[PDB]
């Protein structure tokens, strides 16, 4: 198979392995109560949460994002980002998405400085902005809310504290023309077995069809209930229907829950997962 190293960065159970759809997978105690909080080592590009008429990055009442602070750490800007870490030789010069979720990562979770819940972190490509989520909760469906990938959030990052330095090389981003995703069999890329077929006008609609069937650590309200869903104020480990191949002529989103081992390569194919940008393609 010569495909092993060019198809390593879509085994998403090994390079993510957390929930796409609700990334949800660790656990961390905060002033003696333990939350879920956001694990995946990927970025989830072109993610974030529909509520309503306000904007989930919009500051929380005091949306979903860190409020007004003093001095200002939500949203800040890439430049101001550099600025703000120039002491700090190992963070400075990360790329702009790792960078901020170091950056979300350094904010203290309601005054327990004890505590290993980091926050996750959206990042907007347009404004080279970073915002910081108090709000780790992705799905509730008290704001009624839901993951997906709009057509609004298609410069958005969705950032948990894990991602990863090297995500560039070891993350899904573009989508793959000329390619359908398939398995080694015999020497030869063959057909994934078992796939589920939808009608997607494009590109666009399959990935976010693949991003509905992801993994996820919350299936689909007290208390434990609000906590179960990531409130603050069931891990996939990255398992699930992650990966689509995408037939441009007949408009179909073939879906499926098997990793692949290699690319059939056909014309008519575009191969996407959940993690990838929505509409980039290489």
């Amino acid at each position: 198979n010569p495909w092993t190293e060019y198809m390593a960065k879509y085994d998403i159970e090994e390079v993510h392995g957390s929930g796409i759809r609700v990334d949800l997978g660790e656990d961390a105690e905060v002033a003696g109560t333990q939350y879920r909080l956001p694990s995946g080592k990927c970025p989830v590009f072109g993610k974030g949460i529909i509520i309503s008429n306000t904007t989930f990055l919009t500051p929380v009442a005091t949306g979903f994002a860190f409020p007004p602070t003093e001095p200002l750490m939500s949203p800040m800007t890439l430049d101001e980002m550099r600025h703000f870490y120039k002491d700090n030789k190992y963070v400075k010069n990360l790329d702009e998405l790792t960078l901020c979720s170091r950056h979300a990562g350094n904010m203290i979770p309601d005054n327990d400085k004890n505590s290993n819940y980091k926050y996750p972190a959206v990042y907007d490509d347009k404004d080279k902005k970073c915002h910081i989520l108090y709000i780790a909760a992705q799905e509730n469906n008290m704001f009624c809310f839901r993951p997906a990938k709009d057509i609004s959030f298609q410069n958005y990052t969705y950032l948990s504290k894990n991602v990863v330095d090297n995500w560039e090389k070891v993350c899904p981003r573009k989508n793959l023309q000329n390619a359908k995703f398939g398995l080694w069999v015999d020497g030869n890329c063959e057909d994934i077995p078992h796939v589920n077929e939808f009608p997607a006008i494009d590109l666009f609609e399959c990935n976010k069809l693949v991003f509905e069937l992801s993994a996820s650590d919350q299936p689909k309200l007290t208390d434990y209930e609000k906590i179960k869903e990531g409130f603050k104020n069931y891990k996939s480990h990255g398992k699930g229907y992650n990966w689509g191949n995408y037939n441009t002529e007949t408009q179909k989103c073939e879906i499926f829950n098997v990793k692949p081992t290699c690319l059939i390569n056909n014309s008519s194919y575009i191969a996407t997962t959940a993690l990838s940008h929505p509409i980039e393609v290489e």
